[PDB]
């Protein structure tokens, strides 16, 4: 069974737009999105559809790139680090719920490497 997906707007949270956040959407997210291994991470895990009744019993801070994309589009974040933290939560969740060597873990490992490569240098 599925919890509500993470919020993508919050009126009492202040918004901001920065060059770095713009780059995270235009370049980082949009590029990762097209990778052959991106598909498992483009939406919240649907435990009912995927028959993973223990997923949310294990993962308490769910995150996915669809959520991140909507957050960036809504200027939800204060700064780039806040957004980078969501990517890191998404990768870490995958390593937590699964096991080394699993196909989905190999996917996350590859994406994480590409992600780090892209955020190594951000605009000023
Ligand atoms: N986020 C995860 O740990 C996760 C997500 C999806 C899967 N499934 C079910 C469909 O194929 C998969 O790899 C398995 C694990």
């Amino acid at each position: 069974m599925n919890p509500p997906p993470p919020e993508t707007s919050n009126p009492n949270k202040p918004k901001r737009q920065t060059n770095q956040l713009q780059y995270l959407l235009r370049v980082v997210l949009k590029t990762l999105w097209k990778h052959q291994f991106a598909w498992p991470f483009q939406q919240p895990v649907d435990a009912v559809k995927l028959n993973l009744p223990d997923y949310y019993k294990i993962i308490k801070t769910p995150m996915d790139m669809g959520t991140i994309k909507k957050r960036l589009e809504n200027n939800y974040y204060w700064n780039a680090q806040e957004c980078i933290q969501d990517f890191n939560t998404m990768f870490t969740n995958c390593y937590i719920y699964n096991k080394p060597g699993d196909d989905i873990v190999l996917m996350a490992e590859a994406l994480e490497k590409l992600f780090l490569q892209k955020i190594n240098e951000l605009p000023t």
